[PDB]
């Protein structure tokens, strides 16, 4: 076993395939299966897997209750079989803590879990399912990560995380990690100005990450990774087709190098794919919360202030409930190009739904085709009148 | 690992013994069982499998409600090990989707589901546990597949297609796969007037599936392939013992180039073995609806228009529900000829069982014995009022 | 991997300790626990595990109701790890059927169920995971086989099967299997004038099997099996210390070559070690049913007619209820000789239980020691009440 | 696969931070969830898992009623995945019994259960997952041992058992197992004057025991054990920090090789790693119940008899219920020292949470940290209102 080195470029997208879908919430209803939420996908080299972070409860058990909150002792990353739900009984914990990231270098997993209280928490890294470096808080407000998975270029695996205010300037640093241990660490460069919940994917010896600005920006900030030279930079998807949510209606021009202003202090993780021509946008449908999810193909997103979508694809219905959504491949498939990949959190319960007292997600994912293929929608599917 | 090449004949089958059975209602009473249906068989190298539809609920969940429906966002290929029940913890998710195959090429597993809505279904192909080619619908009117395994030789995997109306002309394909990507594909040939639901077994080079004419046949159409050449084509069973269902009475002449009239539009996936005198035909024993299933030797039945039975076995009893049947082969077991194996999905719940508000299936398969072996009957063995 | 044979000898039994205990019935008052009932223990060279025949539903599932009946469809030989109860979710079917044996032959695992109405039963035999050979009644009533492991030498797995009247003369038969196929089969010979269940131990290339005289004997028919000439002869324990039940009271003097009378028609499935003043019998301790466990030392019980104990042990007190029991060994263990083991069957539920509808056991087992160990005893542990 | 050795010193401890913690009396309150109390972790090569006494129900089992006692025969050591609960389908039998210890040599693992009535009970040391050595109680006193991980050196794992009166002088033995064999084993030496439950972790080829006496002490007595000489001694932690519980308010001068007096015949298992100024304590934050859970950096607590704290860290708040508590290492994680790690018990139910008729637990466990981090409390966190 060899580090995996990001030697491929991305397949053309012409359509998104259905990859995986759990149904968790559907067969929740009368099973084992565990409340979670800030799910995400990541592969191995012989295996891709569902995570999330648990709620340490069952959503029929009595502790769903009060599972809206972000941060609990009770909280762990686990992973899981593609496209089975996380019950009790098959879930494996990667970690214990309220926020995380993974990523397999080629030769064995890295996982990062950050747990604590507001003003103290620490981030664990794993590495080969043992604990190896720790990282105390350094803005002392809830130090905070990708919730999604990390890339890795030659056992170089960096990650962005986040300490300081969700409305407000905060401290953004990236990590450059190897075998677990710190390399190196930079603080954020570039002209974002806000940054979280970073979804990176790599081609061609380099990573880019879409992030959310939660303080001032519904157009999403990007930070592009040099893993060799361990460097980066940022900006914001010049792209007025604004991705964030919740967010203004589109313009006609974005902003390259500053945040597209209409909404404060919010936001939702998304994800986007960059290449050129090849460039689709995930977003949400409804423009005020977190309904519907639909890719548009916007050529030249990235570095054209006013490119609009020249193709589109449904997701998730606008009357149908969305979440996070973020960005993975499977860097250990054959043939001569990495297929863009990509999940949606479909979030049930609290605050939209709050006939129950609880809050969980199920999980639908999709990669490209080179075809372009007939769309259909893919809901959470479950009816929450069953849970009352 | 090399391909597994199809270099046997068919063994003797002079009785059929019991090979797996899952019990998946009766148990499902009272623990986390997937609703299924479209079951089927596959085995690998070392290992045998049951496959189904879920339709991503348990039977006991209040999800149920609603599972006599054939395609949903919910469904997918699992599969579990022999004569467990599909439960929530133990299923493996192939693939998502409605429509199906899958079969071992030797070195690893191709599967292939087909999702989406009626007028622009796609078929996605994996190979490896990866997707690797994907398939967009060419007569926008529910593409679908086999519902029972695909057998390949020295690589090549055929699978039969169909796209179009279900009561009428439809467009039928035969796909030639190799490592999941396209060698060649070709439109149905011979004198098969409509083609649904293969069911394929491969001896001595050559693929023969059995398949249901849903339009006018109740003799099925029968597909011979040559996976070499990559050519194929169709005539019907000549016998006048029919198998399809609904059906009219036997005859004493069949037909041999045309359908056997007497029901449209309607009928049921089921298969037979076709070896000279060696050939034994699986049916439901009513000629009116899915209850009782039997096998007949009927020798040279796909050539001789007036065979007629010279020895029987009752699989499943007429007053016992049965469904969809189709044939699979452990082609790895030791020895000097391939035995045949068959299963029959025991569906229970809607639309005949109407007081439950679900439908589901469990599973009995048996194999081909060279003794002749006394018969039992194989019910489904649950209690439809225990779960009122 | 090699064959397995018989070079040991017994190790000195001293006491027994505890090996393994499930606590199925306990545990399975509020878990996903299948009813079972005839189990047993078989090693493979790198796990032991227990077996039984699984019911095809859970306890608590309404379709326990009934399973005092020992043959239906619903029946397998189901295998899951030492000391864990058989659930649905753990359990791994072996083959169908409502009789059984079991027994790894140093390379892979032979299986066989018996399945079928009662006058027209079957035996498949499965090697390998795959069935090989199968074998039809010859006496059209009730074919069936040990309810234990069977033993090999050699690769050669001898097996005593018996088809005819339970309370008259039947046809017992020894088949000498060997990859799962058929070397030889003999008439039953020697002066046991009936035979059922035989529990099977090996050791320095031969083959003791315990039996249930159910027509006419109190005291146990025992065959030794040569496995490398494949002969045998039989002939009853000679002991006054009577070991089936139900019994008349222990006489002062038993029978070397014939049925020990004073009970008719009726037994038990048990088993012993017979090696010279190295011998330990087990049995109920109740002459009336099947309450109480208990081992005794009974040097020389084979050949000494008026052998009487030594020493003993309790297993089970006559205030609990037993069941079946029948001898294993762990023959891939390292060191200079094989360690007796057994299990108790702890039946709990009907027929002596009868405010609930069902039957089922859990299993404690223990093996030899070379010291002199402490007793306690080892009940099934649940209370009956809890169900009703 | 070489025996292992240890070869490494202790990382320097300056903080601790969070490794696993299963939630398992929140999760098991609506899925399958075993019973348990004294747990503990342990690792083998290429894993570390969690382990504890199963008491053989559900906790929502009706079987859960009276499961404060210590010893039955429902009682199994079971070991699962670290982080996972112990439920019914992921959990393994080790051995059967209600006292144990387990530890990897490198080869493979050994476990020793005790099991039987107070006045004759035998340990069973089970070597590669097989019985290897049976030993009989000596004094007809609850024979018992450690309760969490034993420790190796070459493949000497030497253990500590216990047999005699738990307020009063008992006999105590250092046996030295290789290979599951008893190479050697001397009565307790040196000035401990009662010996229960012994925490043992492994630096420098010396194994050093934190333990507790039962009888007078609240200050733990200590065992340091010579694994290559096969030798030990005994004294007390000196340290006026005292750490048994319930105990005394802290004086000011602790006894290197007496009883601290002020409690007597109660206590309970706890642990601490004794490395000059690099010493941790642990202890429950109550003087009078098992509340609350700190560690306390007391430099040269073992051999200064005044030593007080120079640094803290809470682990559970005073106002949460803890319970046993536990040393372990991974002997196996690369780098140039071992991580001290440890476990505590969080017991929930009875005896001080009496609306319920059931004890359990969960687990919650910690390793060091060369940096300094931010602390969090980490509680048990199901509300016992939930179970009425
Ligand atoms: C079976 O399956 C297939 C495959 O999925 C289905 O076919 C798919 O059908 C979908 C849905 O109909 C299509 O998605 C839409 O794509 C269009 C883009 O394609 C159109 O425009 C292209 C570019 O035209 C522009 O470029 C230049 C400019 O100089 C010039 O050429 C041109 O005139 C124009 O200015 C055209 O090239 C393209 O035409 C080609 O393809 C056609 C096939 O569809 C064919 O018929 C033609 O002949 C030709 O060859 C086509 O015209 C997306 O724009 C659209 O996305 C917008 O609309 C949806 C609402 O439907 C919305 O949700 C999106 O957000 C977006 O609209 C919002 O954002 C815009 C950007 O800011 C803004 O302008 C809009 O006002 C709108 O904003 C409002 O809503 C948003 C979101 O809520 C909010 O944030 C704002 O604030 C504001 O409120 C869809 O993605 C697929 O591309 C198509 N796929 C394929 C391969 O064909 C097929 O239908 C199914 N069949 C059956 C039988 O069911
Ligand atoms: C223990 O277990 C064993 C092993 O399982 C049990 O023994 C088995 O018993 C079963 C059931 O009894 C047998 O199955 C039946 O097999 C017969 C075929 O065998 C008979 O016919 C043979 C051929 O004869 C013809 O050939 C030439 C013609 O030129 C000539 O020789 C001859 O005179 C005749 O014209 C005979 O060779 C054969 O005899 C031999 O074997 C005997 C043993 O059974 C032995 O006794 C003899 O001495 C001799 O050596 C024997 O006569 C099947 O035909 C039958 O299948 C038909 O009947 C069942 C109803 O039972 C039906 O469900 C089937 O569908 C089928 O009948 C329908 O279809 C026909 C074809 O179109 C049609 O003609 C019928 O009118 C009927 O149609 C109606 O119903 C269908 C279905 O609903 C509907 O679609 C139509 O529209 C219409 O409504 C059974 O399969 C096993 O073969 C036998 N196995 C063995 C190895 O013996 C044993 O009983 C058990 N023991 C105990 C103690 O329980
Ligand atoms: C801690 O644990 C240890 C280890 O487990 C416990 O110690 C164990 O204690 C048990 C139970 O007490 C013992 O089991 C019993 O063993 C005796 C056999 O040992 C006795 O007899 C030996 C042989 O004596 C004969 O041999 C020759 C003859 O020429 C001659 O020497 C002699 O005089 C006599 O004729 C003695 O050698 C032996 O003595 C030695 O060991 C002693 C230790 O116990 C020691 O004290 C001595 O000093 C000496 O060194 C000893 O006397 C078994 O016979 C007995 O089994 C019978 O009894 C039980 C009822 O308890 C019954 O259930 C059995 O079925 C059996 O009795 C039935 O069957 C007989 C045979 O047919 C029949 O004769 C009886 O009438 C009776 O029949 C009735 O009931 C049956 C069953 O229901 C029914 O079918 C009939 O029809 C009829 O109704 C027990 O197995 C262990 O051996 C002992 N183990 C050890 C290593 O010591 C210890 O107690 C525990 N400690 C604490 C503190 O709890
Ligand atoms: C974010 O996270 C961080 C990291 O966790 C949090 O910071 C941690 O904060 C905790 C809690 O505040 C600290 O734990 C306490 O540690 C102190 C020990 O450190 C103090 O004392 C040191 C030694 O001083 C002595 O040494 C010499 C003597 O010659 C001399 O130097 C000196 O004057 C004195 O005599 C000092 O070196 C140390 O100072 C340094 O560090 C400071 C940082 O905190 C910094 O500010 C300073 O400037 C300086 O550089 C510091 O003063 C522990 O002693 C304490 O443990 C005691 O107290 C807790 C109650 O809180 C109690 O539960 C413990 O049991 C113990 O007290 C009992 O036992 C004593 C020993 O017998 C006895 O004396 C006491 O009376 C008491 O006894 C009673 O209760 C017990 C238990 O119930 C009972 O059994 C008895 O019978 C009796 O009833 C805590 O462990 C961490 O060390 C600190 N960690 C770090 C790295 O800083 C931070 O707060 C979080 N931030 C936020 C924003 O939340
Ligand atoms: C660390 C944290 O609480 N992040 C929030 C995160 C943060 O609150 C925001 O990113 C602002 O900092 O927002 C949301 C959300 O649904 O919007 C979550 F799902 C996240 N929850 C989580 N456990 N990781
Ligand atoms: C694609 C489809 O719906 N096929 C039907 C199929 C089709 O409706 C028919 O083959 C006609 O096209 O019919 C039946 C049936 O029970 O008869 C099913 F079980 C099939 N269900 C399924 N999910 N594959
Ligand atoms: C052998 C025994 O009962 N030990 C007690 C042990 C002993 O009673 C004491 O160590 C005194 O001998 O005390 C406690 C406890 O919670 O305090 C337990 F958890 C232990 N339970 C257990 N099954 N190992
Ligand atoms: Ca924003
Ligand atoms: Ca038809
Ligand atoms: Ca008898
Ligand atoms: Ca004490």
């Amino acid at each position: 076993r060899d580090f995996n080195n990001l030697t491929k470029g991305l397949c053309t997208i012409n359509s998104w395939h259905i990859y995986g879908k759990d149904n968790a919430v559907r067969i929740g209803e009368d099973s084992d299966v565990l409340v979670t939420r800030e799910p995400y996908v990541s592969c191995d080299p012989d295996e891709c897997r569902f995570y999330a972070l648990s709620q340490g409860t069952t959503i029929r058990g009595k502790h769903s209750n009060g599972t809206i909150h972000d941060r609990s002792q009770y909280r762990a990353l686990i992973s899981w079989p593609l496209s089975s739900p996380p019950t009790v009984y098959n879930s494996r914990v990667e970690c214990i803590g309220w926020s995380s990231t993974s990523c397999h270098d080629g030769k064995t997993r890295m996982s990062i879990c950050i747990s604590g209280p507001n003003n103290n928490a620490s981030a664990v890294i794993w590495y080969n399912r043992r604990p190896v470096t720790e990282i105390n808080t350094w803005a002392r407000n809830i130090l905070r990560t990708q919730e999604s998975e990390c890339v890795c270029h030659n056992g170089v695996c960096p990650v962005v995380f986040t300490d300081g205010s969700a409305t407000g300037p905060a401290e953004t640093r990236i990590y450059y990690f190897k075998e677990g241990k710190i390399l190196k660490w930079e603080p954020l460069a570039g002209t974002a100005k806000h940054i979280e919940e970073c979804s990176c994917y790599g081609e061609r010896a380099e990573i880019t990450c879409t992030c959310r600005d939660n303080w001032q920006g519904s157009n999403r900030p990007v930070i592009r990774i040099d893993p060799v030279a361990m460097t980066h930079t940022s900006q914001y998807i010049c792209s007025p087709v604004l991705t964030d949510n919740p967010r203004p209606n589109d313009p006609t021009v974005g902003k390259c190098n500053d945040p597209y202003p209409g909404n404060n202090n919010n936001g939702v993780k998304g994800f986007s794919y960059l290449d050129g021509v090849n460039t689709w946008l995930g977003r949400t449908i409804s423009i005020a919360s977190r309904s519907g999810y639909e890719m548009l193909k916007v050529p030249n997103a990235l570095t054209d202030d006013k490119s609009k979508p020249t193709q589109g694809q449904t997701i998730v219905l606008n009357t149908d409930w969305s979440g996070y959504s973020g960005s993975f491949m499977d860097y250990w498939a054959e043939g001569e190009c990495y297929r863009a990949c990509f999940y949606v959190e479909l979030i049930r319960g609290r605050p939209k739904e709050d006939k129950v007292w609880w809050t969980s997600n199920s999980i639908v994912s999709m990669c490209s085709s080179t075809e372009f293929l007939g769309q259909w929608d893919w809901p959470d599917g479950a009816k929450i009148e069953y849970f009352l």
